[PDB]
């Protein structure tokens, strides 16, 4: 069978379910979750399997690409701008739950408009940024095509800046929480409060949609967050976490999910600590 199904099948049957009190007292070393992590391919589609002409201006890199069985087409909002390209796609959540999160690059200033047109179509109520990419949200005021983002309020966290936006079209109006992560990391604290704060964010949508997690290219830093997210979600529900069943079920929807080994043994870091803080109950 062809390389290409081969890197099918190892993302649809590979998987090291650990339990709650492996992750915790005895976890594989890092010498073999290196080893684990390098066995996964990266499922990076070439620029030879697109078929959309002129999206090659929307990509911040030629390299990484979005899969197209997944990727997120939009609508007919944009007058002045055809196309439905946006480097971005739809990401499983916990038990494969469809369209939970959308990985996407960080917005270029001629894709800024694209991306509020992705919040619209989607109902997406939550954006996660995670940095350490041109501003596309406004001080005060802005308008970017059809679209008017305002801000109404914003707070400063020591590890992260929350702000509400209002985006409206036309006569409608809809609220979008946006989180900016700024230390991304040194220690995995400030990020099982960034998966906490949102947690705790109501759905703000008509029906439920997902919810935007991006950085600069959308897969290194953006796989982290998901990966943990559902890894917490394992370990609360189930009391076990198959780390490298979710990676795989990530490079799946999006190729390159989870870049360094580095970035590998950091998420049983996480999940690690994430154990300890759970309810005794």
């Amino acid at each position: 069978n062809t390389p290409r199904e081969v890197t099918l099948h190892f993302l649809r049957t590979a998987g090291h379910p650990l339990t709650r009190w492996a992750l915790q007292r005895q976890p594989p070393d890092p010498k073999q979750l290196e080893e684990e992590f390098l066995k996964i391919p990266s499922n990076f589609v070439s620029p030879e399997d697109l078929d959309i002409p002129g999206h090659a201006s929307k990509d911040r890199y030629k390299t990484i690409l979005p899969n197209p069985q997944s990727r997120v087409c939009l609508g007919r909002a944009q007058s002045q701008e055809d196309g439905d390209y946006i480097n971005a796609n739809y990401i499983r959540g916990y038990d494969g739950k469809e369209k939970v999160y959308i990985a996407t690059q960080g917005p270029m200033p001629n894709t800024v408009s694209d991306f509020w047109e992705m919040v619209w179509q989607e109902e997406v109520s939550l954006i996660v940024m995670l940095t350490q990419c041109v501003h596309y949200w406004p001080t005060e005021e802005e308008t970017y095509g059809p679209f008017q983002i305002r801000i109404q309020d914003m707070k400063e966290c020591p590890e992260y800046t929350v702000r509400q936006l209002t985006i409206q079209y036309q006569e409608e109006r809809r609220s979008v929480k946006h989180i900016l992560f700024s230390a991304w990391p040194e220690s995995a604290g400030p990020l099982l409060r960034l998966v906490a704060e949102v947690e705790e964010s109501p759905e703000t949508a008509a029906h439920p949609g997902p919810i935007v997690v991006h950085c600069s290219a959308g897969i290194g830093r953006t796989g982290c967050f998901i990966a943990t997210r559902i890894g917490c979600q394992q370990l609360k529900a189930r009391g076990e976490v198959d780390i490298l069943g979710i990676v795989c079920q990530l490079r799946l929807d999006r190729g390159g999910m989870i870049q360094t080994a580095e970035q590998y043994q950091f998420l049983h870091h996480t999940l690690a600590l994430y154990a300890g803080q759970l309810p005794e109950e």
